[PDB]
């Protein structure tokens, strides 16, 4: 069926519960084995969420390449983004090192540093210019160069350099700062708005390494970031765009990590904001 009627008739029959279900029914399963090692527990924020051995992100390190990342290859529409969770204290140097090896120009950050209360991640860029930070365990150095508040998100640039060789390199910090503690926003046009802001920069365009996307998790929020941009990116490439199918993309970027789109109400609000997002692009 086509997308935006298909989604006023699980409206009207109120039955995303169930469609949901048959997501979770039918996703890829495949090993984890690296996850679960012992020596990596504290590599992990949440036990049941860990990256597929086929498609996780090594970093370069001798000792132990273990980090929970994901790179997510979309052939169709030549999109490439990695899917990491929200760094911990034991992980920010592994987080820039990983940035740095992947010749990612941009991070895409969709969560405050604390929420309900609780640590989602750690502080784990500069807050002000004068004060740098080093991570020893991996040889980095990252300064803020700028910052730019607006009133739904914040993008900083960020300078990375690396200490072995004395290379460097800007980084972009794209921070949507507004969605709620509890469900999803009412309205998807200030998230498709930071989309495009994000695209508009360069950091998601082939002559980069992948962008990298993150939350708490790295599944929920940032599974509905890639599964909106990459749909879209879709509807403009095809002759037919009503032939584009948000359940089977979904599908397929299951295949590359688990569980992304955690919520009934995370998937409604994929499909509203593709539908919106497909008039804006056009009008
Ligand atoms: N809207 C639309 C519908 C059909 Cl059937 C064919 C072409 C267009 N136009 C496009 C196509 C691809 N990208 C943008 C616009």
């Amino acid at each position: 069926m086509e997308m935006e009627k298909e989604f006023e008739q699980i409206d009207k029959s109120g039955s995303w519960a169930a469609i949901y279900q048959d997501i979770r029914h039918e996703a890829s399963d495949f090993p984890s084995r690296v996850a679960k090692l012992p020596k990596n527990k504290n590599r992990n924020r949440y036990r049941d969420v860990s990256p597929f051995d086929h498609s996780r992100i090594k970093l370069h390190q001798e000792d132990n390449d273990y980090i929970n990342a994901s790179l997510i290859k979309m052939e169709e529409a030549q999109r490439s983004y990695i899917l990491t969770q929200g760094p911990l204290p034991n992980t920010v140097g592994h987080f820039w090192e990983m940035v740095w090896e992947q010749k990612s120009r941009g991070v895409v950050m969709l969560n405050r540093v604390m929420e309900k209360g609780s640590l989602k991640c750690a502080q784990y860029w500069p807050q002000k210019e004068e004060k740098e930070m080093i991570f020893e365990d991996t040889n980095l150095k990252l300064t803020l160069i700028s910052e730019d508040i607006k009133s739904y998100y914040t993008v900083r640039q960020l300078e990375l350099e690396n200490l072995t060789t004395q290379e460097t390199r800007e980084i972009l910090h794209f921070h949507y700062t507004t969605w709620p503690d509890f469900g999803v926003p009412e309205s998807p046009a200030s998230f498709l708005n930071f989309l495009f802001k994000v695209r508009e920069s360069g950091s998601l365009s082939p002559e980069h390494g992948p962008v990298v996307v993150h939350c708490s998790a790295g599944i929920g929020r940032s599974g509905t970031f890639c599964l909106a941009d990459t749909c879209l990116l879709l509807m403009d490439k095809r002759k037919d765009p009503s032939s584009v199918d948000i359940k089977k993309v979904l599908l397929e970027m299951r295949k590359f990590r688990m569980g992304l789109i955690q919520t009934a109400d995370q998937l409604r609000f994929s499909y509203l904001a593709v539908i919106e997002g497909a008039k804006f692009i056009m009008g």
